[PDB]
């Protein structure tokens, strides 16, 4: 599996949205319906899976599925 597939799967699971709905251009809040808690829980789920901590101010600007995939490809070690 690819990072794209693994990140999309976690997002779908965390947000309770079907896979075909988690497109690379989808906005977590505007398109996937995420609320305040969802944001906190999503960020922590991805920090655990990919073993990397993201500054909260930085996570705040990651608004789309593609932005999350990019961060991960750029920071996981
Ligand atoms: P409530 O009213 O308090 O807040 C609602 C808002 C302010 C809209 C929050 O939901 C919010 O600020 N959302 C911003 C977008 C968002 O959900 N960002 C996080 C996406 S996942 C992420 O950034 C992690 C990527 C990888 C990190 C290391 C693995
Ligand atoms: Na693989
Ligand atoms: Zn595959
Ligand atoms: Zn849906
Ligand atoms: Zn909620
Ligand atoms: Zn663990
Ligand atoms: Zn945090
Ligand atoms: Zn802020
Ligand atoms: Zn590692």
């Amino acid at each position: 599996s690819t990072i794209e597939e693994r990140v999309k799967k976690i997002i779908g699971e965390q947000l309770g949205v079907k896979q075909e709905e988690v497109t690379n251009n989808a906005s977590f809040v505007e398109d996937l319906g995420a609320d305040s808690l969802d944001t906190v829980e999503l960020v922590m789920a991805l920090e655990e899976e990919f073993d990397t901590e993201i500054p909260d101010e930085e996570a705040e600007k990651i608004t789309t599925v593609q932005a999350a995939i990019d961060y991960i490809n750029g920071h996981q070690a």
